[PDB]
């Protein structure tokens, strides 16, 4: 089970300062229970009423959300329009969080939804989390939600899964105690560093192992890149896949590994779906060219590229 | 450790022979025999649909416990969790779906096939488009906490399931949210109090067929009036019903626009005229927001409001 | 339920048929950091390529576009046919029992009897997390992977079911023991799943008519939904010449009416070159000769 919020005469819930204050079954009308959902955002505040008692809320710079007695979910704008209908969940709430526009429930049976309430359109259909812990007896330590509707669950020892909603997986994305990057030896702001956290500040060049040959530390860094630059795409964190595609791409060119190089630039340049994490994969083929020319034994890959890619501006 | 009893629904009882009214606006009587004749081991059982006079027949392998029909399909639920759908002039559309649990009813509405199971699941496909709409939705969650009942099932022209339970409450399943959702709810509406100037939510609710309050302060019979019909738009908008969901809009505009509710009604405009779907409950949006400027320019505190929204529309020449 | 396989030091699976393309796993080799690794090796044609792991792998698989495996605490890892990593470790609901490859097309069937299948290429699931326990009481048999993604799976009993990605069901494209097919009188994978007609003196010539009907829709029924393309083509085109020779005019005009015009192709066809290709057999009975003039409509 999880810990449901009990209820309660009234309470006050903090979230760009802004605060929920609720208070239930304040008034009658028509025989109807009010209970009043107040936002004070800035100068300007709202309220709203309800026909059941709140549970708990939750709230972002476009949202906000209520969970309420009958299993009962409402969605309310910045100002206090109701945006949906309620949403009645298959058990009752434990705890709602709100990042942008996505709003994550998590009930008692330790089920987990996510929704984008301006598109209307659901992100995560209740995902257990016991398909995730299963018979190890660890923790989910914590929980974040990205601002594209991503659920991150960081467990308790040291692994961090998220949920890909177009795959509909949970995917390692951090694991501290099997990392590879210390070992990793190759030439902060989004998800990813966060969820990692040996990115507060370390960009340290690695050492060369003295306990392996030289083969096993490049397979360990391209293993360890490769890894990165997933992870920033399964967590759609466009800035970060950019970053590690560039030091990834980076690493190949100096090492000479010409089949991985080539199979990236392919990719990126297409003849296929045009982007990646919403970027245009040939723009960042056309920022990996000139690290790509740098290196003479590239030089006619690079040139390739360079050529079918005059030819695409030619319509 | 499972519980010693757990209701279901029921699965139809293997009949020889059954027939069955499944149209009405083009009359449709559907007729089933079962296990009427062998070929090369394999009993057959027929299924006949007659519409205008018209009539046409085909064969299935296995016993036939219900049917249904709309103008578009026929489509037959059979033991072995068998369900078959067929053209309106008797071929069969699809291979045979396997149901995860027995039948229990059918339901048609023009394209959109829908399968309640004993296990209480509900399904509903697009046959027209071969799309699901509705993947194997638990009915436990409504059905929990009720009278065991459900007094009305309607499967609306977009597919949506509604269901109308006896307290008053109504749950329809949203498929793109993938959520029940409340969309009606008689004994705590708030309709009575709201002070304000065919579809399915009219028919869902009880009302195709206000007083001021003595007991409390002006203020919070605004807030009821408001909150009834966000819920009104809302529910319209769940159900995708769009002229309903026109409808009440634009009289939730006209009470924005009335009470001077600013925030909210900027928000509206800004919504309405705009990563920005310019369609809504298919229609188009700034056609609504030319709707409502009559009224919001009908009001001086929204003079900047209505000049801004005719301006950028105006600027729609280019 | 099924079974997982059990760790090895090391382990050898030719994987492609196209060229060989082996496949070598060598569980816990060195240690880099704290980190125990394990090599992946892929052999294919010439060229040899290979990577490391952090947990021991249990068992791979892979196609001429990728080679994936399974390894402990439930991870599933897919790479290029270069080597590379293209998707983050999947944590599996359950340890793998087998996996399956074709082409982009990542298919795992775990211990407890669920089956999942990804398009590693788009990146999307093609199929989420489906039980078994509702397909089968029988056991199971042979489970194919097609070419779109579709699985299918041959049961004890002669059945096959395969899973429709859109419309998210399990579907019954063969069955033998009632099979139609011997007593049908008209003159892919659907193929491999399934492996003149003498007339019946036991019933009237009408059944064998509609039993023929019955078992031409299915097999057009069954090859759409195995979205098989030119298994597709055949059997609309077998059946729309027996509804021709037959006089089964409304499937017939029914037929045209959806083929002219709404989505505008099937299966990956033109649903108008389909019309241009059974114009022609509607031509030839004299009854449909106003079939053929009504289908004229061109622009």
């Amino acid at each position: 089970k999880l810990p449901i919020p009990s209820p309660q005469r009234a309470f006050t819930l903090q979230v760009p300062s802004m605060y929920i204050e609720v208070e239930n079954e304040v008034t009658v009308v028509g025989g109807v229970k009010l209970s009043r959902l107040k936002c004070n955002r800035e100068g300007k505040e709202w309220e709203t009423v309800l026909t059941s008692r709140i549970l708990t809320a939750a709230g972002s710079c476009d949202v906000v959300c209520v969970a309420c007695e009958k299993r009962m979910l409402s969605v309310f704008s910045t100002c206090g329009r109701r945006l949906l209908s309620p949403i009645l969940l298959p058990s009752p709430i434990s705890t709602l969080h709100c990042t942008g526009s996505y709003v994550m429930a998590l009930t008692a049976a330790a089920t987990l939804s996510v929704w984008d309430v301006h598109r209307q359109v659901v992100v995560v259909k209740e995902e257990s989390l016991h398909s995730i812990l299963a018979g190890s007896d660890m923790t989910v330590s914590q929980i974040l939600l990205t601002q594209h509707g991503i659920p991150v669950m960081n467990l308790s020892d040291g692994k961090a899964y998220c949920f890909n909603p177009s795959l509909s997986t949970w995917n390692l994305v951090s694991d501290k105690q099997d990392s590879l990057a210390q070992c990793a030896d190759f030439r902060c702001s989004g998800p990813l560093a966060i969820i990692q956290g040996r990115t507060s500040n370390s960009g340290r060049q690695a050492a060369r192992l003295f306990s392996v040959p030289h083969v096993v530390q490049q397979e360990t860094t391209l293993a360890y890149l490769e890894n990165q630059v997933a992870a920033a795409l399964t967590l759609q964190s466009s800035h970060e896949y950019r970053h590690w595609l560039l030091v990834y791409a980076r690493y190949l060119v100096n090492e000479g590994f010409e089949y991985r190089l080539r199979e990236i630039c392919k990719d990126l340049l297409g003849p296929w779906e045009s982007t990646v994490v919403g970027l245009r994969k040939r723009e960042l083929l056309k920022e990996l060219l000139p690290v790509i020319g740098q290196n003479l034994r590239f030089q006619r890959l690079f040139t390739e590229c360079q050529e079918q890619l005059d030819i695409l501006r030619d319509k």
